């Protein structure tokens, strides 16, 4: 079922809000370990999941994996280098253009029929994004020296929309190869790590915000993201991805990390309203 698929798909949103969460537990643990980590645990995830279903299915054609680790491993690299070269607020920003370009991408899908209300339920949630990134104390200053930095956070965004919407093509691959995708990036991640990285291991309480990551926004997410990708409302799911900064914020603020402001009540409001006039006024506002 297509809102079935949706549904779906939208848990992966879900579980991606809470990200900033569990950032703040990490510590001073570096990208590409922790990548190594939580992508192992998440395609470990998607292995035991395929065993409770009794599932021969990573035998996929050299298109599927360059999909897949192009994608998975490609969007992490270069928002990595990105948070090197560039403030993470800014960074951020760029590189949450991703959804409005899922959306847009959407449109070379051959089913799909992209409507302005798509573009228009995007366009207010990229706005409520634009507001809340940018209710910070310093506020956004994009400066010439950053540049590098804001094309590599563009590359990430391109990449995973990219590999979002080209997930329809593939839509007859099993979701459960995503495992294999997850363990590759991770096997990548592994190596970027011995060459680039500080050797910097999770330590006490750290751990258990490592298993989280890796079983939730990892090893659901990325499963629950495909099927939504490959079965759902694709131009819709790019509209609902600017929910996660929104949702994402209300969770500190519930958390107790973050304060009440107005800057998020304009947010809430851009992202309701945005995903109100592409869900129910889509085919509506044609006459």
């Amino acid at each position: 079922s297509r809102s079935s698929a949706t549904l779906i798909g939208f848990t992966a949103i879900l579980l991606w809000s809470t990200l900033a969460l569990a950032t703040s537990s990490t510590g001073a643990v570096p990208p590409f370990l922790l990548t190594a980590l939580t992508f192992t645990i998440g395609g470990a995830v998607g292995i035991a999941a395929g065993l409770a279903r009794g599932v021969s299915v990573l035998r996929q054609p050299w298109p599927v994996w360059v999909h897949g680790i192009g994608g998975l491993f490609g969007y992490h690299f270069f928002y990595f280098s990105a948070l090197k070269l560039a403030p993470p607020a800014e960074a951020g920003l760029v590189a949450y253009l991703w959804p409005l370009l899922i959306v847009l991408f959407s449109a070379f899908l051959p089913g799909e029929r992209l409507r302005p209300a798509h573009v228009a339920g995007a366009l207010m949630g990229l706005a409520g994004t634009v507001v809340l990134l940018g209710a910070r104390a310093g506020g956004f200053g994009f400066a010439p020296e950053y540049v590098p930095g804001y094309l590599a956070a563009a590359a990430c965004a391109v990449i995973w929309s990219v590999y979002s919407v080209a997930s329809r093509r593939f839509a007859r691959v099993p979701t459960e190869v995503v495992a294999g995708f997850c363990l590759a990036t991770a096997a990548l991640s592994a190596l970027c790590h011995i060459l680039f990285e500080p050797s910097v291991w999770p330590v006490g309480s750290e751990w258990l915000a490592v298993v989280a990551l890796g079983i939730g926004p990892v090893g659901i997410a990325f499963y629950t993201w495909d099927i939504g990708m490959k079965r759902g409302d694709v131009r819709l799911l790019g509209v609902l991805s600017y929910a996660a900064p929104v949702l994402s914020t209300l969770l500190l603020v519930v958390a107790g990390f973050a304060a009440p402001s107005g800057a998020l009540a304009i947010a809430c409001a851009l992202i309701v309203g945005g995903a109100a006039v592409a869900t129910l006024l889509a085919r509506r506002l044609e006459s």
